[PDB]
């Protein structure tokens, strides 16, 4: 009947609306992760400071290692 | 378009709504799984608050043991 | 609703669903980008766990050298 055409086109329109809202709601979370990932690209500067401290700590053993060379 | 074409076209869209309902739920699973990869990040981020305490307690210990020596 | 009003609402729902396809197909590209992109980001997280373990291990073992200096200097 025609009331089937009316009832169905209502429900379908409501579900088409729910996709549009949920897609933009999903799309906010995609933009979020994209933006959340950006600062990790600047990790380079921190790893360089880690590289200082990794060598600065080893340099503390300079005199102890000098003794090793003679007495081993 | 006659009344036969509306019954056909109203069903023809209902297929594509069903299709993009599943495609939306596909992309849902892919995102929700990517979000589950933050399990180590929340475990990692909490511990570093406990480990500023220990270094301040270390450095203050260092400052006093140079004061008592000098 | 009239019969011309159904085919208005149906032609209007036809044009938004085809734009909903352009969005879902565009969003899938930015997800597949994040799928590859977040791998090395989450992999670096596992290494920074190691780093914060190792630094705490230094603080502890350095505290032994401090409590040596207390009982020997
Ligand atoms: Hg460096
Ligand atoms: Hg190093
Ligand atoms: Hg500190
Ligand atoms: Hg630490």
């Amino acid at each position: 009947s025609f009331e089937e055409v009316v009832q169905t086109l209502a429900s379908l329109a409501t579900v088409v609306q729910q996709q549009t809202i949920a897609s933009e709601s999903l799309e906010q979370r995609i933009t979020s992760l994209e933006n959340g990932l950006k600062p990790v690209y600047d990790m380079a500067k921190t790893i360089s400071s880690l590289n200082r401290v990794c060598a600065e700590m080893v340099a503390k053993y300079d005199l102890l290692l000098e003794h090793h060379h003679h007495h081993h």
